[PDB]
């Protein structure tokens, strides 16, 4: 069979990963506006989201594109 170790237990196929964080949906999360981004899919605590931002927003890793993005 197999044991249920109790202290920590690896990742599972249990459901698909998204936030970076590798792990099954869980905790608040938010939907990429960027119609590329694959993922589209971040817990708040992960991205430094402390509330549901109203309108569009873009991922730490989208937005961090290497472009014209000039300031
Ligand atoms: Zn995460
Ligand atoms: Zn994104």
């Amino acid at each position: 069979g197999s044991s249920g170790s109790s202290g920590d237990m690896p990742v599972d196929p249990n459901e698909p990963t998204y936030c970076l964080c590798h792990q099954v949906s869980y905790g608040e999360m938010i939907g990429c506006d960027n119609p590329d981004c694959s993922i589209e899919w971040f817990h708040f605590a992960c991205v430094g989201l402390t509330t549901k931002p109203r309108g569009k927003w873009f991922c730490p890793r989208c937005s961090q594109e290497s472009g014209p993005s000039s300031g």
